[PDB]
């Protein structure tokens, strides 16, 4: 199977793939890879899938469970990973973007480094985290900033401040050089890396019916740099 | 004979006790360097008797003689003053007070992540072409407090775009001239200011329309700033 590089930082098209529960774990392995390195992949032409046969494919790759967000991050053990669908689209607009946070961290400043490593954020929705700013991937080993709609301020900063730095970050993050917007066909098919992205809807296309089928993947509680792990000030965890 | 006494939490003393003039005892021209680099900017009233002549003369005693935006003196220069001694000579009917801000407070009270921040950000300052690329956070070389640099002479931290240099400028003259962290004061005539420019910032304000302010000021030559690493500042 083949993987065509979408951008320089962000996103691949994945080729040669009947997506379903059958596929050869080499084959699966490939796929894993492909979204470990390029964060977000598409494939197309999808049209068998079907509800059944997404989860089926899903949980080849690991367990099933409007603003620039990280999924469900006001949880501890926030999503891995999304499997998305087209079921029926809208004739115009509709189309999905994602950022690389693993890139924007990369390219930070040395400074702005230092800032994000030592900084954590409280995540809301009733549901209330502390997260690291900035979590090492746990198969990846590279540094992801996390951040997005759901942060209500940064731990030891004020209202203003937590603010400002807040859109400081996300700017970087949403820079269109670090994102991919994906146009929507049927039989699309998308897979994202949750632990390394943000991602955003775009309502452009006035009231039109838009329906699309997700698969999630259970993820772990984000470590920092130094090993300490996101605090659950209020909710459960995720679960099965 | 001298007192001193605090006038704010975080900033100001007044000095009482003190004929100021080139023939002052050295216990008291170090008791006063003392209280200036505690307190960051000391005042002295009813000093009547000072005149250009007397204040240089003082000021010769404690170093070596060399704006409504809030600033450090002169930092687009590489060798920025230690200190002023400012005389008020003629102040209008109203108005005319004027504002510190104390720098190493101001780092000392910073939420560590931005401690980390500021120990690693340069800025390029400039102002008739001068251009210094100074640490953001200097280490003050007689009390080894560190404190921040910053101020209007700031044209944008290194490495760093347009955007975000503003913004994150903003972030840290907000904390540095927040008013439990600054002093204003109403000058009046035979008062006499003075300040560590290592450890400070001050705004004059404009809040007397058109009339005449005199004051006179003596500078005294400092050093090169350097980090928290032992780099110092860079001329461009
Ligand atoms: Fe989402
Ligand atoms: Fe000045």
């Amino acid at each position: 199977i083949t993987v065509k590089k979408l951008g320089s930082r962000i996103g691949a098209q994945i080729d040669g793939v009947r997506l379903g529960g059958d596929l050869d774990p080499a084959a699966v392995n490939e796929i894993r890879a492909a979204l470990l390195a390029h964060k977000v992949v598409f494939f197309r032409g999808q049209h068998q899938l079907d509800d059944a046969e997404q989860l089926a494919f899903a949980g080849l790759l690991g367990t099933p469970i409007n603003r620039w967000h990280t999924d469900v991050t006001f949880a501890a053990n926030y999503p891995a990973a999304s499997v998305l669908r087209a079921v029926s689209l809208p004739s115009y607009g509709g189309s999905t973007l994602w950022a690389n946070t693993a890139a924007a961290y990369a390219e930070l400043p040395e400074p702005l480094k230092c800032l994000t490593e030592n900084l954590w954020a409280l995540h809301t929705n009733d549901f209330r985290t502390e997260h690291p700013v900035v979590r090492v991937h746990p198969e990846t080993g590279e540094r992801t900033l996390l951040a997005g709609d759901f942060v209500r301020s940064f731990v030891g900063l004020d209202s203003h401040e937590s603010r400002v730095l807040f859109e400081v970050l996300q700017r970087r993050i949403t820079m269109p050089e670090n994102t991919i917007r994906w146009n929507w066909a049927p039989g699309d098919v998308a897979i994202w890396d949750n632990r390394a992205t943000q991602h955003r809807a775009i309502d452009d296309y006035d009231d039109q019916h838009r329906l699309m089928h997700r698969v999630t993947l259970m993820g772990d509680v984000p470590v920092d740099v130094y090993g300490q792990a996101s605090r659950v000030i209020s909710g459960a965890p995720m679960e099965i």
